[PDB]
């Protein structure tokens, strides 16, 4: 008899009078005896992200963008960490 | 009888009065017999981030982005942690 | 019989009137009998982070981002860090 068992990931528990702030970005679990393939590419606040696959193939992958651009004077802002703070400003 | 048990994992509790803040960025976990494959590529604030791979290919794999880019004078802000503080100025 | 147990890796507890923070960039588990595979690049504030692979393969792999590029004037900030502080100025 065999056994896996990945229960209960990520999980989280509160009592009393207690906080919480939880924040994922991109699990991917696997259990048994299955295959899986998942590539990601992210990009914020102006930067690149990018990620190629294959398997067996015979192809031909290519990629480019943000090719010759040019923007203008922009003044952005982003927060992603839980209970975080984040500002911006200009002149 | 095998047994493999990774259950748990990055889980979190919390009693009384108390705080608590997470973040998580890009697990993958693989239990059992089978097998997985992700490539990941993350980029922030103006950086770039590549990756790439292959598994009994033949073709040809080919990646340039950001080519002869030219921005303009901006300001950026951003705050990734857990209770961070961020913030940006421009004169 | 045999055993792996891998379990309750980056937990978090908390009682009484206690505070934590926790932030986590790219944890990967393998427990058990399987393969795993998992390459990554990453790219922060202005820098490049790259990564190839192969296995088996006969193919021509090859990158080259930010060629010839020239940005602007800028003014960033990034904060990663548990309960860090960023700041960025320019005059």
């Amino acid at each position: 008899g065999q056994q896996s068992y990945s229960g209960y990931s990520q999980s989280t528990d509160t009592s009393g009078y207690g906080q919480s702030s939880y924040s994922s970005y991109g699990q991917s679990q696997n259990t048994g005896y299955g295959t899986q393939s998942t590539p990601q590419g992210y990009g914020s606040t102006g930067g690149y992200g990018s990620s190629q696959s294959s398997q067996s193939s015979y192809g031909q992958q290519s990629s480019y963008p943000g090719y010759g651009q040019q923007p203008a004077p922009s003044s952005t802002s982003g927060s992603y960490g839980s209970s975080s703070q984040s500002s911006s400003y200009g002149q």
